[PDB]
């Protein structure tokens, strides 16, 4: 698809058996989601943005689907004010900026 | 251009006759630059991100070139960790997301 930027680029993702809404975020290195359970190992991480840092749990090798597009990657979980899909997964679905 | 997302989508901008580096950021409604001088009067704004909120100065109708593409619009100035070009200007230069 070609996604306009007149509005926030929100999509539905499928992760950990749940459907969630998230922002396609080229300014985010990493994918960060609000609190949720995920299986497998994790390690603590601090990530920083406008306003400072938050502590998150880093889960690796997590399957996700974004717009029919399957991928696998790292998902950070913690008290983000909004769910963001970062570059680590945007690359896997072949997402580019165009102008 | 078509810009992939394996690295940060950093581009050169020009504002007030000076070159700066900034991130093309589809997750940002607005454009926020690190401390700098701009002309005219400013208005207050609070913008929120991953770690909370910051206060910025809002300047309107500012000419800014992004990857050579000419825009004139609102620029917020304050203690952001990185210069970000948000959707207010990405739409002026005809930017879309594609996959
Ligand atoms: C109302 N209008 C309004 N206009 C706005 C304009 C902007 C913002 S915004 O910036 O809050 N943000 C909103 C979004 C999160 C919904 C945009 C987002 O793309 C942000 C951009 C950025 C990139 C780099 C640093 C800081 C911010 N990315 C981000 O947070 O990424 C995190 C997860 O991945 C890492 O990589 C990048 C960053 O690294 C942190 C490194 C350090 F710790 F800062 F050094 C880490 C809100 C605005 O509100
Ligand atoms: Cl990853
Ligand atoms: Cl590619
Ligand atoms: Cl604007």
């Amino acid at each position: 698809p070609q996604i306009t930027l007149w509005q926030r680029p929100l999509v539905t993702i499928k992760i950990g058996g749940q459907l969630k809404e998230a922002l396609l975020d080229t300014g985010a290195d990493d994918t960060v989601l609000e609190e949720m359970s995920l299986p497998g190992r994790w390690k603590p991480k601090m990530i920083g943005g406008i306003g400072g840092f938050i502590k998150v749990r880093q889960y690796d090798q997590i399957p996700i689907e974004i717009c029919g597009h399957k991928a696998i990657g790292t998902v950070l979980v913690g008290p983000t004010p909004t769910n963001v899909i970062g570059r680590n997964l945007l690359t896997q679905i072949g997402c580019t900026l165009n102008f």
